[PDB]
């Protein structure tokens, strides 16, 4: 089997993407945040504390005839923004893009933090990551990727990011016309629990590429490139203007800038993220100070390569028995 969904952007800076998602019988579709940084598909529902929801379409378990409560199960999760949820569980069938998973835990929301609240357009989120990250006790259950592997023509899905555009997610087919070139795989590391792989270096703008490690994630729910403050600094060097914020948080440059691109390494391949893709836009309604794309990890643990990064390549996440990545230019 393969599933093929179009993601659309939800605002004009590309904050996130939601891709349509078809729960319960009759279908019930809700648009969702896909997360190769977490491991649970949670959805607002009837059961979300009403105050807390403003705008989303939500889950109703009640009115579908193939929903059944799984019995005794909880779940609760904090992400690295701050966020969080937590709710109890149903088994339903879940279909995207055509592909239908039989039994997929879905996690109902009883209560949401208030990003999550305040932003209408986010009906929850489907994980990605490995299941040895999902939240749900006591007894921990698969991503939708997991369920769905073994009836894919292949174990693989894809990431096409779009610019200001929609994009596409695929499951168990590589597109052989979404990308040009050839796509080069690299090494994965499942110990974190997440997509985690070495880039080879980095160039700013037209300078000289450094080869030096990076280890970091491939984070389709995270927005910015996160990496290490010296790499950072050294982009954001070559901005006249720019500076880091500690009353913002984090790096800011002139809104009139025109911004260089950003080069990351993949084996001895390269993804150039256009300078466009790091502009974030002013930091308030009507400020001539913008926000940057590429921001410092030294506080967070781990470098991300989130969408800024991701949205310059057509992505393979390969789910094979030893999992790798797949980076080409398209």
């Amino acid at each position: 089997s393969t599933g093929s969904a179009t993601t659309t952007p939800i605002d004009s800076l590309d904050d996130a993407y939601i891709t349509p998602v078809q729960i319960g019988t009759p279908a019930q579709t809700l648009n969702l945040d896909f997360d190769t940084g977490s491991s649970d598909l949670w959805v607002f529902s009837s059961e979300t504390t009403a105050s807390e929801v403003d705008g989303q379409t939500i889950y109703t378990p009640s009115k579908s005839t193939t929903a059944k409560l799984l019995s005794g199960a909880t779940w609760s999760i904090s992400y690295g923004d701050g966020s969080s949820s937590s709710g109890d569980v149903y088994t339903d069938t879940v279909s995207v893009g055509g592909l239908t998973v039989t039994g997929q835990a879905v996690e109902s929301a009883k209560k949401v933090s208030s990003s999550f609240t305040e932003d209408s357009t986010i009906d929850g989120l489907l994980g990605l990551a490995f299941s040895t990250l999902n939240t749900v006790s006591p007894t921990q259950q698969k991503t939708f990727f997991d369920n769905a592997k073994a009836s894919l023509d292949s174990p693989v899905f894809t990431a096409d990011l779009g610019y200001h555009a929609p994009g596409t997610y695929n499951f168990g087919f590589i597109d052989t016309t979404a990308y040009t070139g050839s796509i080069t795989y690299t090494a994965v590391s499942t110990k974190q629990g997440f997509w985690e792989w070495t880039s080879t270096g980095y160039a700013v703008g037209s300078g000289t590429f450094k080869s030096t490690s990076i280890d970091g994630i491939a984070d389709t729910g995270t927005t910015l490139l996160y990496l290490p403050a010296t790499v950072v600094s050294a982009y954001w060097a070559q901005v006249s203007g720019a500076k880091s914020s500690s009353s913002v948080g984090g790096y800011v440059f002139p809104c009139s800038a025109t911004l260089p691109s950003f080069t990351f390494g993949v084996g001895s391949a390269r993804i150039v993220i256009p300078g466009d893709y790091i502009d974030f836009g002013p930091i308030s309604t009507g400020s001539s100070s913008c926000f940057g794309g590429i921001q410092s990890s030294a506080g967070i643990g781990i470098n991300i390569f989130g969408d800024v990064a991701l949205k310059a390549a057509f992505v393979v996440f390969n789910g094979a028995t030893t999992p790798t990545l797949g980076f080409a230019s398209k």
